[PDB]
DNA sequence: CCTTGGCGGTTAAAACGCGGGGGACAGCGCGTACGTGCGTTTAAGCGGTGCTAGAGCTGTCTACGACCAATTGAGCGGCCTCGGCA
C-alpha cells in the first residue's frame, strides 16, 4: 500500500501493473483522513470467499456477467484491495423489511 | 459529446560551472653535430652544322562491324501436382 502526498504523474502510473504477481496499490493522503467507511450512507461491506461464491451463484442459476457490478476505482473497493471477479456482500438497512443483503461483483 | 489552437509532462544527454589535481605549452639554458658561402678544379652542359632515316600529316581507297527491322529460344514468375515431418 502506496501513500503519496500530492500526486502521482502518470507516466509513473504504468509502473503499477508491471510488477506482478505482487499487487500495488496507491492512495492520496487526502483521501484517508476521513474513513469514509463510519459514514451513515455506507453499509457494511464483506467480501465472500470463494467457496461461498460458488454456492451464490448456483442457488440463483447465474453467470458471473449478471450480478449487479462494482467499479475498481470506487471508493469501498479500493479500500477492501477488490480484485476483478471477487464478490462484496452488502447487508443494508431497509424501511420495508428490516434488512436486506445485496450482492455486487467487482469488475 | 468530439478535435484542433497553444501548454505542462514526457527522456538521452549535454548546455558545463567549478571542486579537485596534473599532463604538458611556450619561453629560457645550455650544448653539442652538423652546415652552407665561398674556394678549387672539373666533367659534363649549351649551342651549330653534318648525316641519316622513323614514322607523323594529309590525301583517297577499300573495306568489315553496328542500326534499326522481322524471327524466335531460354530464364523467371504464377498455377499446379508430388511428397515425407509433425
Amino acid at each position: 500500500i502506496f501513500i503519496y502526498q500530492n500526486n502521482i504523474t502518470p507516466s509513473a502510473n504504468k509502473m503499477i501493473p508491471t510488477v506482478s504477481p505482487a499487487i500495488i496499490e496507491t492512495f492520496q493522503e487526502s483521501d484517508l483522513v476521513v474513513n469514509i467507511t463510519h459514514h451513515e450512507l455506507v453499509p457494511k461491506h464483506i467480501r465472500l470467499s470463494d467457496g461461498e461464491k460458488s454456492q451464490l451463484l448456483q442457488r440463483y442459476k447465474l453467470k458471473e456477467s449478471q450480478l449487479p457490478r462494482i467499479q475498481r476505482e470506487d471508493p469501498v473497493a479500493r479500500y477492501l484491495g477488490l480484485k476483478r471477479g471477487q464478490v462484496v456482500k452488502i447487508i443494508r438497512r431497509s424501511e420495508t423489511s428490516g434488512r436486506y443483503a445485496s450482492y455486487r461483483i467487482c469488475l
